[PDB]
């Protein structure tokens, strides 16, 4: 039994990590999945990596025109959209000292203000009864060295689900926001050496109750949660996904 | 698809609206279930509402002797446990003037002491791995008139999670509150005396919500599922908020 | 100035630690307060440490008849109760494991039951006006080893405010609960005293400002929810824990 | 007699509303106060207002050299800086349909982006010691409809304060956000007729237990509370200051 029958469902940062476990168990649950990312390469090993139901398109979030052509192309083939997971997202390690215009700008573009837009575009296209998910992070309830920007960032996410949930209630829309603790993605590595990369896992995994780094797959499967018809009652709430990181 | 699939569930207050569609959906799962609680008469209609892999046991929380019987009859029959869900509970709705020490006693009994002690009890049952689920309310985090005593008990419940996920996760398993907000089962109806004034209670509370509607027990059933799962398998000490979006502004 | 003059205090557990600190500070504000306890001989050293404006009242807030006492004396002398601060509360770590039904109601006896009730027999002397304040905890919002039914009794007490802030809004009654982090006072060493050291590293290595928290401090928190300077302030829980639980 | 006494403090946005009062406030007892603004009108009319003790800066918080320029003022006539107060802030009302890319810009140049630059430019000039104040608002802890980029805003703001009580810990600052609720100044008017402003003020008293719109004066008590010694023990906090609205 499928838990997404039918469902079309779209993914921002659909070629990695987070997005694409959850475009997997997505897929697996029987649902026609949109995953979208810049990297060209990356997109289409995704889509084969996935290998049914799935299309995989390039756009920025924070290009407009990217995303009126994402959703185009979402209107042409599926039609209406039944789950939104805006989970684009990246992160520069600099303290405050270290804050650059340019760096607060990259930062909340792709975080903030793609986010914003993306949910904003996919509007006309979401089914009532729809479910929309935000990918915030643990860093949105915490005081991390260096993480000044992207942890402001994620807050404002979780801001957004409350809104939102507001603002769409009147065409029974779910708006939730996830909060991942440390799931063992790209995104750990690319902030240079990989002796301490791992250094950032041994840490946070030291941090956590349950004394390890989280899987894509477990990020995904909340997702799903919060994606399918269990979570129905479910509206404006921040799920931690964090292993009892922030849960003492 | 079975997402218990043999697995052990142990609910406390079973034979009744939230507990009762946990047990339901459980089973739909694939699971074997014992349903607690007090009535003879529900426990037995409950059991035959679910139809298979049910038995139900009588067994006040507040008393230590009948949850040892309870642990004792789970040992026979099914010998461990994967997932207990401490969902028994109760109101009674009284201000600070009105609160009598045996008022207090009352809602702490069941609420809290209750829990306390089912978690306890289990423990040498539950599967390292396994899944326990606290049932605590919106009433938690909010000031609500004449719900001290309940409201209090229930934020105790929720710290409990907390606790109960550091001090058990050396056996990897996972300790969760859900909160419901307002879900439509006998507890609504049996606070006031008339039920036209019960009725007022559900459209205040729907009014509230931004999802404009009360509940439905499937629904907490399903988040409990959720919990209980595997799909919840990096999800601990949480505070799970199934109300509507009512707490969530 | 004297951001308390005149008013009436009365501090639950105003013997030790928090609550004699509270009481300090709030005569040295110019205020009058009512000291409780249990320990005789550590009421009369708090009503001679603080010189002024004080009496002390032996009362167990377990105990019905003893707060029934308690809010007569208060009747006698200041006639009316502008701040009020249940303080009253301890500790025994116990694992889940180890719980006791006795350990269990010793626990919640003192921390919720004992406060619900002084709250309760202190409303018809509170003037509109007034401000409540609740000693809650970390403990609260944190999973502690061995801190089950004292955590849960303070994540009770917070939850108290939340209610009362309710109840209460009517009367123009403020009530609010604090949570200290890691005061320095009697309640860590007597849970060694080479192993009551331990205790108080862990604590300030996890906390930002890197260390244990002054009484004093506590007090002035304490001093700025019973002061009109919180006027616009209800319902609460303030952290006086140096950062500890914000990360 | 004087909670401040000699200590220099930095309000910005103190020509109106909340950052005067609590301007006032800190003069009465016995601080100086640099009040910064972009309007020279209304920072003069504060200036004269206060009396004593102060000087006014015209500056945009959105511009760095302006920023710049306050600092240097600064160190001309104080020297060092004891008490910041990050209270620049504005709303514009607008759903999701009708956020623009200007709109969400607007929003966060001052409330965020400003806000992140004043307290870097700060830094060489605080006392170790010091406190620094963020303002952000109970909206930052609900979904209202319209506060869609103000709300995530002033979440974004509150999540700085968790960042830098860990930053600046090693100087002994402590960073502290305050949240009010409902509070009578002129942002309220400048939303919205002066019929349908007197509205949103019985809609927001009826909503809080207290039953009445705070005051601007008890707003900068509760900053002089995190500003004093009183508050020595209390790092990276969220404040509530809104009668209870949030507390339910
Ligand atoms: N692991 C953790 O500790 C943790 C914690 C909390 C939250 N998260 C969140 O999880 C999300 C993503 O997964 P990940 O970070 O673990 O792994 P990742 O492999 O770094 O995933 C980042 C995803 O975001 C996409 N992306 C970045 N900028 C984009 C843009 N302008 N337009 C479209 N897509 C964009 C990436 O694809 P392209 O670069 O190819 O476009 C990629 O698919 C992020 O939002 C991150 O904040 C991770
Ligand atoms: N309905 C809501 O919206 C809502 C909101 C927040 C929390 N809750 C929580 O939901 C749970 C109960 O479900 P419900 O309220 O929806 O339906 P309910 O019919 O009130 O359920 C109460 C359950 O607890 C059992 N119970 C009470 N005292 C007990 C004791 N001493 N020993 C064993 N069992 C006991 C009851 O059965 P017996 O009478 O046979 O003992 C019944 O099965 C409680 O924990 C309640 O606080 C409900
Ligand atoms: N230090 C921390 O880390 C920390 C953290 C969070 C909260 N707190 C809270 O702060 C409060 C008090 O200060 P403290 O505990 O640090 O110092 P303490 O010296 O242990 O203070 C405890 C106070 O409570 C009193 N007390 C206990 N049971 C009582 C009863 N039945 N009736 C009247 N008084 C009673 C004690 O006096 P008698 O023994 O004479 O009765 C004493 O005055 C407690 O509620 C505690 O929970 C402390
Ligand atoms: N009233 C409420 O209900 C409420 C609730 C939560 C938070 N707040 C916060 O309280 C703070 C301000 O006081 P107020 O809002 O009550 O009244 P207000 O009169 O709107 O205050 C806004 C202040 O910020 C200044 N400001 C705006 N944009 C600026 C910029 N780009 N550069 C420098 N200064 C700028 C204004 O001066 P110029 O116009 O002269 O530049 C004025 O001094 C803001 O942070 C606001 O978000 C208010």
């Amino acid at each position: 039994m499928y838990r997404l029958l039918n469902k079309t469902a779209v993914i921002t940062g659909g070629n990695s990590g987070i997005g694409l476990a959850t475009a997997k168990r997505f897929v697996a649950e029987g649902a026609y999945v949109f995953i979208v990312g810049r990297r060209r390469k990356e997109l289409e090993q995704a889509a084969a990596e996935i290998g049914r139901n799935v299309t995989a398109v390039k756009a920025d979030v924070t290009k407009l025109e990217d995303l009126d052509r994402l959703y185009a192309i979402v209107r042409e083939q599926r039609g209406s959209i039944d789950v939104l997971f805006a989970n684009s997202g990246a992160i520069e390690q600099k303290t405050l000292e270290e804050i650059t215009p340019e760096h607060y700008d990259r930062t909340f573009d792709v975080n903030v203000r793609g986010l914003i837009f993306t949910v904003q575009k996919a509007l006309p296209l979401l089914r009532d009864g729809g479910s929309v998910i935000l990918t915030s992070s643990v860093a949105g309830v915490l005081g991390l060295q260096a993480h000044d920007t992207y942890s402001a960032a994620k807050a404002a996410v979780r801001s957004l689900a409350r809104t939102w949930t507001t603002e769409l209630k009147g065409r029974s829309i779910r708006v939730n926001a996830v909060s991942p603790g440390a799931i063992d993605t790209p995104i750990i590595e690319n902030q240079s050496t990989q002796e301490e990369a791992d250094e950032l896992r041994a840490k946070f995994a030291a941090a956590t109750p349950l004394g390890r780094v989280g899987r894509p797959e477990e990020l995904a499967a909340a997702v799903l949660f919060l994606a399918s018809d269990d979570s129905s009652y479910v509206a404006g709430i921040e799920l931690f996904v964090d292993g009892g990181l922030t849960q003492v």
